[PDB]
């Protein structure tokens, strides 16, 4: 993070001669190339990484167990499931990264340097510290440096770094940054850093540092998987105690252990969750939002703070004019016209100010129509000393008119030096200039003169970063969704405050450096966290301060999304639970942002929020379903093995797992309603609901089983096989539990989608054929027995519906499970 | 000199096309 400072001994390069080729070679050897390390991981390593997870290790162990026990169907199914999961995830993330590699545009970099006393164009990678680089109009600065031309005035656009869409004026001795564009002026700069040492270089270093960090979704999933593994180990301990106490054979013990491990560990949990997230990602891409990391979709569901860059994300990147102040008797059309005649008329080489004036002319038809009729005679461009552009023009009536556009105070002084202004006009002028400066507007005073007449001052033209047309409707819609919008920016406190006031945001914008985000503030940690939490934004924010604010907000338990465009933001994009790169973001920021917007503006964050909440609803429904599944079958089979030393046939257990997984894969397309409030994993409530549902299912299955021990068959009528019947009843109730967990209230309230209903019905049909034809069962079963099983399963399903309704709507149950009273 | 480099009205229309 600390830039290795190039000693000043190496920077005293004579500008008239530059560096020598031998010196170039030495410095290249000592400091390497001017190219950041572009480490991007490997595809095979990533495909392998998909298998590296807590649940995936337990399934690898289970597959090894199946291979050892010669149950090749078990091993083959487990490996097929694992490869399907990894393939789905890898394919989705490859599709996502293809877009990132697609919108890449930055290339054709060539720096013009003084070497051996001659100007030579070299590739941007060959520049070395101490070099003398030529800065021209439009030159993209490749390396950080310090200007060395004494009588030099540069205007350099640093929006890519500090967010400022406004060309910073740079003089002799001022620092320049890589990737900044020289909007005006000519000069020479001595290089001071290269590669990773550059400001952009250090930003990319922080990006590649945070790129190895895990996401909140993954930690929640890992916790669920670890608790399920703990429950499985408890059930295996019970089973093994029971089996030992019967002097049971090792082979029988290992077969039961394989059966319990296959079911109690959620094989398809990562797969179905990733598939739901991938379908949601495709929906977003249709909504013009491209998700890089699927986990970010979950994070964007529970995100409660959206930290947005001011410039390029919340605002536009054009120095747009606002309502002009006019002196009495001066029409706004007249002031627009006069400001325009004091502008360059050449299509090439237009300044930002003149460009904004010309663009605002659309709203002033009289000025537009009058501009063409005036013939420009002489034009004196922006002189930094007098700080005013001047234009001597000839009117269609033959009158010569001098127009001036400069600083409000300089133009006021120019007018005063010719004739005295009324005091009232002077005070109103200065008061409005002060208001505009406080509001952060870059005011531009305007004046004219007709023939030999006196100077007429016309007024002031504000010039600020305009809010994007679709931002207020997207900063109010986000707030309607329980989301708190906080601005972060490098612009001055005043400019950020005015932009917030114009966006409707809060005005409590604090200078980030002064509040201590840099670590130098005496404020205690908890007080700093509270200030960060309640502050309405931060101004003069360096990349490290963005990272610090995001880190503090995350440490307070908030899921934080963040938006930005420059590499400077990228550390906060990757650090935030949901890094959002807006249109026009740099390749580094895009590679750091978890979601990349492909259309201009910040309008696609509300559809992203809704779709993320729908995805979370589907994922939560599936997770509750599967935890209930695991607890149900763990309890049932563990007690069955402990009590009667017998368990459901291993093939039927494998098929139960396959059926549950494949039926749930269709949850990804379910029409889950969106939550109105930001949604979090209420894990204690989730686990309580799943435990109760599992106990109810276990009781139902145990009643069904114990009906078959009677000498007449009980549930069996005429004839039937116990293993097949238990398989059928288990499959039916387990499948139908999904219709229960997916509903926000009574299970009939949300009509099931046709994809999920058809999948569940098909699995029920296939289980029914399995039982009827006795596949991997002792014997066929009578059809009336199957009908009885179906009726019993329907009853258990209604019981589960009552239980889930009561538990879900119960605040008291939630309090009880969460420890509260 | 770059003198015959004009017709800004075209530029006027071109610039605010984002409307």
């Amino acid at each position: 993070g600390e830039a290795r400072p190039v000693p000043e001994e190496y920077l005293q390069t004579d500008p008239s001669y530059g560096l020598t080729s031998d010196e170039v070679l030495k410095r290249r050897k000592k400091y390497g190339l001017n190219q950041m390390a572009d480490e991007k991981e490997s595809l095979v390593v990533k495909f392998v990484m998909f298998f590296v997870g807590p649940i995936q290790f337990v399934m690898e162990a289970a597959a090894i167990l199946a291979a050892g026990l010669s149950d090749w169907v078990d091993f083959g199914v487990i490996c097929g499931l694992l490869m399907l999961n990894a393939g789905v995830g890898f394919v989705q993330e490859f599709q996502a990264g293809s877009i990132v590699d697609e919108l890449k545009k930055t290339l054709a970099n060539t720096a013009v340097v003084i070497r051996d006393g001659q100007l030579v164009e070299i590739p941007a990678n060959e520049v070395v510290p101490g070099d003398i680089l030529q800065l021209e109009d439009g030159t993209v600065i490749p390396t950080d440096g310090r200007i060395v031309t004494e009588d030099c005035f540069l205007q350099i656009d640093q929006s890519a770094i500090t967010g400022e869409s406004l060309a910073v004026d740079k003089h002799y001795g001022d620092q320049t940054f890589s990737s900044s564009t020289v909007k005006r002026g000519e000069g020479f700069m001595v290089v001071t850093a290269t590669g990773d040492n550059t400001f952009v270089g250090r930003a990319a270093a922080l990006v590649n540092k945070a790129a190895g960090g895990q996401g909140h979704f993954t930690e929640v999933l890992n916790g669920i998987g670890i608790i399920l593994l703990v429950l499985v180990i408890a059930t295996l301990l019970l089973v093994w105690t029971a089996c030992f106490y019967r002097t049971n054979g090792i082979v029988r013990i290992l077969r039961y252990t394989l059966g319990i491990t296959i079911i109690g560990v959620p094989v398809g949990l990562p797969a179905v969750v990733t598939t739901t997230m991938a379908v949601g990602a495709a929906y977003l891409a249709k909504k013009q939002a491209i998700v890089q990391k699927l986990s970010a979709i979950e994070s964007l569901a529970g995100v409660e703070i959206l930290c947005s860059d001011k410039t390029g994300t919340l605002t536009k990147n054009k120095l747009s004019l606002h309502e002009p102040y006019t002196v009495e008797g001066v029409s706004p059309d007249d002031l627009m016209l006069t400001a325009c005649l004091a502008a360059s008329r050449k299509k090439k080489g237009l300044d930002a100010i003149d460009k904004a004036f010309l663009k605002s002319l659309k709203q002033y038809p009289k000025a537009k129509d009058a501009l063409t009729k005036y013939k420009v005679l002489e034009f004196h461009p922006f002189d930094p000393v007098s700080k005013k552009v001047t234009a001597v023009v000839e009117s269609p009536e033959g009158e010569r008119i001098v127009c001036v556009k400069g600083a409000p105070l300089f133009v006021l002084k120019t007018v005063e030096e010719d004739h005295p202004i009324p005091e009232d006009v002077h005070e109103n002028y200065e008061n409005k200039v002060a208001e505009l400066a406080s509001r952060g507007f870059r005011a531009l005073g305007v004046a004219r003169k007709r023939g030999e007449g006196h100077w007429e001052i016309l007024g002031v033209m504000p010039c600020m970063d305009p809010p994007r047309d679709d931002t207020a409707q997207t900063v109010s819609e986000a707030r309607h969704l329980g989301l708190r919008v906080k601005m972060l920016t490098g612009d001055a406190v005043g400019i950020a405050k005015e932009t917030c006031r114009q966006l409707g945001l809060g005005t409590n914008i604090y200078n980030a450096e002064r509040l201590g985000l840099g670590g130098g503030g005496d404020m205690p940690g908890s007080e700093l966290a509270d200030f960060v939490e309640n502050a309405d934004g931060f101004a003069e924010v360096f990349p490290q301060h963005k990272y610090r604010v995001v880190e503090i907000l995350q440490n307070r338990g908030y899921l934080v999304a963040m938006t930005g465009d420059g590499v400077n933001d990228a550390p906060s994009l990757k650090k935030a639970d949901t890094g959002i790169a807006v249109e026009g973001a740099t390749d580094a920021a895009r590679s750091a942002a978890d979601i990349v917007f492909l259309a201009p503006g910040l309008s696609a964050i509300i559809d992203a929020l809704k779709t993320s909440r729908q995805i979370f609803h589907r994922m939560y429904s599936y997770v509750v379903y599967r935890i209930a599944l695991s607890l149900h079958l763990e309890i049932f089979l563990g007690l069955w093995i402990a009590i009667l030393d017998n368990s459901l046939d291993i093939d039927l257990i494998v098929f139960i797992a396959i059926f549950a997984d494949v039926a749930t894969l269709a949850i990804a397309y379910d029409n889950a309603p969106y939550s109105p409030k930001p949604v979090k994993w209420n894990l204690p409530r989730l686990w309580g609901m799943s435990i109760i549902l599992g106990i109810v299912l276990a009781i139902g299955s145990w009643i069904t089983l114990t009906t078959m021990f009677l000498p007449k068959g009980g549930i069996i009528q005429n004839f039937g096989a116990m293993n097949g019947i238990m398989f059928l009843q288990i499959s039916l109730t387990e499948n139908w539990l999904i219709f229960i967990t997916r509903a926000a209230g009574p299970f009939w309230s949300s009509i099931p989608s046709w994809q999920l209903a058809g999948a569940v019905f098909a699995v029920d049909i296939i289980a029914t054929m399995f039982t009827l034809f006795g596949w991997w069962s002792e014997n066929w079963t009578d059809i009336v027995t199957v009908v009885r099983v179906w009726i019993w399963s329907i009853g258990i399903f209604c019981v589960l519906g009552g239980f889930y309704y009561e538990m879900s709507t119960s605040e008291a149950f939630d309090r009880l499970m969460n420890g509260k009273p």
